[PDB]
């Protein structure tokens, strides 16, 4: 029956192990900037595969875990959550099936979608959609939906291109 | 296992000292702020200590970099603050913004322990942190200390030859 | 058969739409660092080989090169001192320097524009060059930015 | 025996770096003058630079110091230089000075490596430097750098604890 | 008690070791004629770098030391003082802050800053900026101030061009 | 030539072995079809020799 004693520190904001790729994983950030929405209505947005990626080589490599985290302007009073789903047929029905779902209201605001993904072509993403929903009434531009994810190595990107070679 | 443990609540400041790792050394400096009104972002550019001004000390690798920040202690609600580039609009660089301290939050601070790996010093002038206020402030209610690791320079040792 | 990588490092692609052209006048195009190469963090990496080439729409005619160089009074005279020329007129229409910016920041890249040359005058947007740099991968490499953002 | 040997004639500032002995360091500062008349002598006090104002810092021992001088080249005549306490005749202090800079002997420097060991900062401060002019020369014209060792403060190489 | 007896042989003019590049570095030599200064005046100049050397390459080696010295036209019977320093706002405050200093009067005339630019690159030096300062007045071309430096090797100077290769 | 798709011409026969001093006895020509305002054309050579042993170092600095 020890009793260990333990001192808590809090980290400062920004320390961290901050996660690490499994190997032959290479992470790739982009960006999806906001509509504006208007108040309790649930606005989607397509998931546009950045131009780097667009091509019809990369399209088809394999995800291995998505880390949708969500930027804010600095004043927005009320809680605004976001997730991704699929090509649903009402924006609020998308978060009943939600796996996780990012949250203003819980500290951290990161949604890690650590399994419904592995390992889906890069490519079918595109089908899928982000949503979002906020209680206050948000202007544009206002909030930015960062999202992390990763694929297979890209490998024969690395070779220039020819002509004249 | 099932295990008992007891909670340690300890006092300010017990926190123990990071240490820069070896072979390093710290430049602690000031930079107060102005005005900055009701919801608006101020944005204030970044400044060298002259010491630092030698032409030969401005290139030397940084290594990780640290911000709290000391709130006067008659202020009105939320403030927070971050570092990146001279973005042309002042409130969006919390949109790509990496870390940012906050008041309500139990601490203020923001280290980037990765982000500013390998930047030269030189870099770091063209570097401006912003701020933002929930609510109108007086002038100099603000003083965003920060300092950054920064390799040391040979300089601290020696003598100069007799001969200027 | 393709040239390979040079095996420290990973090249990056990018696009760099040009202004409308006046027959025979020249005019600088500025560098401008793809929004994720940009940073301070970034703008740092030490640079290898480099290429441009450069597509045309394919109703143009006449000749079209480009250069790259430091910007100076002529505007007109970094012909004589470019290190090579992509032209219309070769069979070949690429340009490249596996030389001259060996040893380089792309921060440096920063403080030099790109030229044109039509002999007659083009519609805007007619052409694109295409940089195509190496560079040392970002130590950016890594992982997921830590979740306390 | 009887040898022969070859002189070494050779340029400015190829006279090796003198290093302050180990687990210390150098704190270089600018020290500007003014007005300085035809034959009186000016009595400027000292300062420490405020990276030395932290009240830790205050007592350390110094060990060896140097003062060199750069004088603006446009001066006629002879000037020099002391460092002693505030003897109440200005001049005087150059009859108790411990070792005095030139302007006309080739060298300009005035190294204590005795004279001040074991002194805390502290009681640096009560310490004047004076100066001497042959002739009448304009203000601001001579900057007598100096630089002390002091031990090295245990500051330099930790981030503060983050709650500030 | 030895009694060491020792012949003085003064060095003929020329004579000596003259020092030697620390391995790895290139000395590299260069000029900046002068203008036409007027009597206790001290004029200022700009470094230029050797067109050499003015390309993006290079710019970002690492000086290791540099080696003014000054030459004069044959007569010029004043002592006339250099050096290099920052982008000082008064001319006459740069000899101030300056850690050695060239000089007529002192048998040999140059400086050498083993220190205060290991290892700057050398591209800053752009921004630094030499000065000097004479008793009497001096008509132009009459000085010239040499300046020695070197480099990290300028490895890849060492390929020809491109073209038709 | 301007016509070929590759404007350079190289030789590296020509003139192995051969001192500097001795390009001083040489000069290169020029010929357009059609006249160019002067400037307009500048030749870079570009030439191969041994290093100098004046890599050596700094000049001794009693000059």
């Amino acid at each position: 029956a020890r009793v260990q004693p333990v001192i808590v520190e809090p980290l400062a904001a920004g320390q961290g192990k901050a996660i690490k790729a499994i190997a032959g994983y290479s992470i790739s950030k982009w960006e999806a900037s906001s509509d504006a929405i208007t108040a309790k209505a649930t606005n989607a947005m397509s998931i546009t595969l950045p131009h780097e990626l667009s091509s019809e080589k990369n399209k088809e490599l394999k995800v291995g875990r998505v880390l949708l985290w969500l930027g804010l302007l600095p004043s927005v009073a009320g809680r605004i959550k976001a997730c991704v789903a699929e090509k649903q047929a009402q924006a609020e029905a998308a978060f009943q099936v939600a796996l996780a779902v990012a949250d203003s209201s819980k500290e951290v605001v990161a949604a890690m979608y650590t399994d419904a993904f592995r390992g889906a072509t890069l490519g079918d993403l595109l089908n899928l959609q982000i949503y979002l929903y906020a209680s206050e009434a948000v202007p544009a531009k206002a909030v930015v939906v960062h999202l992390e994810v990763e694929h297979v190595r890209p490998t024969f990107d690395d070779f220039f291109t020819p002509v004249y070679r």
